[PDB]
């Protein structure tokens, strides 16, 4: 774009902290490699999904 948009800018909140939370939850509850992929994937979309929503308030 001619100017600078906010889509290419990182959100003020740290996504890593909540991402780490998913990893702890998944390991604590669940069994098998297949489930490990399932918990990480769901959290990944949600993580990106959360930033799109934006909550400045």
């Amino acid at each position: 774009m001619r100017g600078r948009d906010d889509d290419d800018e990182e959100n003020p909140r740290d996504p890593r902290e909540q991402y780490r939370q998913c990893q702890e939850y998944c390991r604590r509850q669940g069994q098998g490699q297949r489930q490990q992929q399932q918990c990480q994937i769901r959290c990944e979309e949600r993580l990106e999904e959360d930033q799109r929503s934006q909550e400045e308030r």
